[PDB]
């Protein structure tokens, strides 16, 4: 046989994951408990690429990030990302209305052609986490129905896109003097091995994944920009933060080690990394938590970098593993660097890049290595 995008799309688990609900390792969600925010594991099996709409659509809103704000929803099922700064053009794409019989705009092409979007020729610096042209036609074929909404400041744009990519309605184009993009969709939650409606369990732990998504989010854009989860702010804005939230329950009124990791070069020294550190005994292995270039990033040289170099000082410190009572959040971008699938879990890059370019504080790495080593003296 010879697929299309869609249809393939809907059946090969290699474009955001398995299709059905699999055991996780590592999965996460944030709840709350009066006045406190905690991430907590999820231990109940879950849909890898469920979660990939969600976080197509989050990516896609760090990457624009003037950008003030960033809100996501999710109630009754729907899922909703809207940010502001300008819109996705609203001008006819010559080449697909070509192509096809009739007119086609920009933001037909950007949500419904795979293989399409602006980062296709991509800088190597640039930082933005988006590269393919994938990830929002992974989000509609994943839908139920979806809605596209843009406006630019002179006009908006509102197309129904819906049944899996199959059933793409004409827009609707009007004046406005508003500016944002909005996605508005309802996934086909049966399909991937959820109730319809979702159960109590279902809800609550995809609630805290997307709001723990959002903390992360927090700690990643830019000043100037605020996340929303369920219209309210999400304000875990610093690394500081992001690491109190995931070691509040274990090691509540944790010491926090603190560095910021920056690179004597362009493009590296315009991307400083920021760094927040916590050390217990009471921690099992080593954990970390990585924002790069707006992807929850599971693997990379990123962090083998950090290991090692506290790996050195306290082999020296001790003689006068070593990682394994240390949790640890990593925020930032980098430039060059190459993710190994649609889904991102992995950057790629030479090692060499971190050892010439960047450099860790030696005032982290001593104050961290001090607590490690009398973690293993009393031991
Ligand atoms: N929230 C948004 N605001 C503005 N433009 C957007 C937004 N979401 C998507 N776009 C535009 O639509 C294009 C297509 O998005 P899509 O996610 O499919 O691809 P990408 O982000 O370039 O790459 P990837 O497949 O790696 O995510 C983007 O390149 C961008 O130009």
């Amino acid at each position: 046989e010879i697929s299309d995008f869609k249809e393939h799309a809907k059946k090969k688990s290699m474009w955001a994951g398995a299709l059905n609900k699999v055991t996780i390792s590592g999965l996460m969600g944030v709840f709350t408990e009066d006045e406190d925010l905690m991430a907590l594991p999820i231990h109940r099996d879950h849909c890898p690429a469920l979660l990939k709409i969600f976080d197509e659509l989050i990516v896609n809103a760090t990457d624009h990030e003037k950008v003030t704000y960033i809100k996501i929803s999710f109630d009754k099922g729907v899922f909703s990302c809207e940010n502001d700064g300008p819109g996705i053009p609203i001008v006819k794409h010559e080449q697909a209305s070509l192509i096809a019989k009739r007119d086609v705009y920009v933001p037909e092409v950007a949500s419904c052609y795979f293989l399409a979007g602006t980062n296709i020729n991509k800088a190597k610096d640039c930082i933005k986490g988006g590269t393919n042209g994938v990830g929002l036609k992974l989000a509609m074929v994943h839908s139920q129905w979806a809605i596209l909404t843009t406006a630019d400041g002179s006009q908006k744009y509102v197309q129904h896109i819906n049944q899996r990519l199959d059933n793409i309605e004409p827009p609707t184009i009007t004046p406005s003097r508003e500016m944002f993009t909005r996605i508005e969709l309802m996934p086909v939650y049966q399909e991937l091995g959820y109730a319809q409606p979702l159960s109590e369990t279902e809800q609550a732990d995809l609630s805290a994944w997307i709001y723990l998504r959002a903390c992360q989010c927090a700690a990643y854009v830019g000043k100037g920009t605020t996340i929303y989860y369920n219209d309210k702010p999400c304000s875990t804005s610093s690394v500081m933060a992001l690491a109190k939230m995931y070691t509040l329950v274990t090691a509540p009124n944790s010491t926090i080690y603190t560095a910021t990791i920056k690179a004597d070069a362009k493009p590296y020294s315009l991307h400083p990394l920021q760094v927040a550190a916590v050390v217990s005994p009471k921690f099992k292995k080593f954990e970390h938590v990585s924002i790069i270039n707006g992807v929850n990033c599971v693997k990379g040289e990123h962090v083998t970098f950090l290991k090692k170099a506290i790996n050195e000082m306290v082999v020296k410190k001790f003689q006068q593993d070593s990682c394994s009572n240390i949790f640890v959040v990593i925020v930032g971008s980098i430039p060059g660097i190459e993710w190994t699938g649609q889904r991102k879990d992995e950057l790629s890059i030479a090692e060499n890049v971190f050892k010439t370019h960047y450099s860790i504080p030696s005032s982290f790495l001593t104050s961290m290595t001090r607590s490690i080593v009398d973690i293993l003296l009393q031991s």
